[PDB]
Formats: C-alpha cells, structure tokens, sequence
C-alpha cells in the first residue's frame, strides 16, 4: 500500500510519497505551504513544496518542525545528465542522514558549517528508474527549522568534490519520516 502525489498546488510544486498512508497525512495549503503530521511509528515518507524544474536559487523556508525520532529537514532534489540525487540537510531528528557517506569536506554558508559528503547508489530507484548515480550531502552543523539557503553556493562546494551537476529536475523543502512520529508545518518561497 503505497500513494505518491505530485502536482501543482498555491503556485507551487508538491510531492508527497509515502508507504504507509494510514499513518501519515500531508496537506496542501495555500502558495508554498504545506502540513504533515505523522504518528505511530510507523512507515516511511517524504513530501513537500518547491519547484519543477529546480534551480541555483536562494530558498526562503520557516514554520515549525516538530519530529519525535527518525526524520529530516532538507532541501532535496535531482539532476539529470548527469544523474544526480541531493540533499541540504538543516534539521534532523535522532538519525543523522548522511551515516555511511563519504566525509569530503566543508562548507560556511547561511550561518553556519556544513559538512559535505558523497556517496554511490548503484542500481537503486531514481528518477529515470533503476540506476547508479552520485549523491551529494550538505548536513548543517547548526541545526536550524527556518531561514534561507543559498542553493548555489552548495551546487560550487560539490562540484569541487565529484561530477558537476546536471540539468535540474525538481527540488523541494522536504519533510521525511523513518517509523517516527511528529508533525511540521513550512511555507516555502
């Protein structure tokens, strides 16, 4: 029992996946807004706003962010040509996302240190189906649930490290769960 919704919603692109809908309840609200609440510790989800195709933007994000164990907070998209899934982590819960990525470096950007990493998916869903691609991590120091991002600076840091990014694919604020519980509420702009 699995639900994915994507669309346009408020001006805005959405996403929202999860494996267990009972347990999980994501809600469009208006322009870049969106809720999710989650209980029972129970399944995996992943859902919120921003846009298709993304782009080197400056993300403007606040609300607030209440997990109760497994989750995060992140800018999260892909590129294709190349292929490539990434994340800008700047809140998580008791599980830091990154675990069992490759350390390469650091970045100061936005008020804070984040540490980079890289890690190979090989044949792993993506995007454009089962493939191998790179991912790239940037996971604030100083955990934060509203401010702006400077996608741009990120996308330079990470091209000093591997494959340069590709052309855009979507980009949100992201919300995720891992048989967790919590609730949060963001606007995106």
């Amino acid at each position: 029992r699995t639900q994915s919704s994507t669309g346009t919603h408020g001006g805005y692109y959405y996403s929202f996946w999860t494996d267990n809908p009972n347990t999980v309840t994501y809600t469009n609200q208006n322009a870049g807004q969106f809720s999710v609440s989650w209980s029972g510790n129970q399944g995996n989800f992943v859902g919120g706003k921003g846009w298709n195709p993304g782009a080197a933007r400056t993300i403007k994000y606040s609300g607030t962010y209440n997990p109760n164990g497994n989750s995060y907070l992140a800018v999260y998209g892909w590129t294709r040509n190349p292929l490539i899934e990434y994340y800008i982590v700047e809140n998580f819960g008791t599980y830091n996302p990154s675990s069992g990525a490759t350390a390469a470096g650091e970045v100061t950007v936005d008020g804070s240190v984040y540490d980079i990493y890289t890690s190979t998916r090989t044949n792993a869903p993506s995007i454009e189906g089962t493939r191998t691609f790179q991912q790239y991590w940037s996971v604030r120091r100083n955990k934060r649930s509203s401010g702006s991002v400077n996608t741009g600076a990120h996308f330079n840091a990470w091209s000093n490290v591997g494959l340069a990014l590709g052309s855009h694919d979507y980009q949100i604020l992201a919300v995720e769960g891992y048989y967790s519980s919590g609730s949060a509420t963001m606007t995106v702009s």
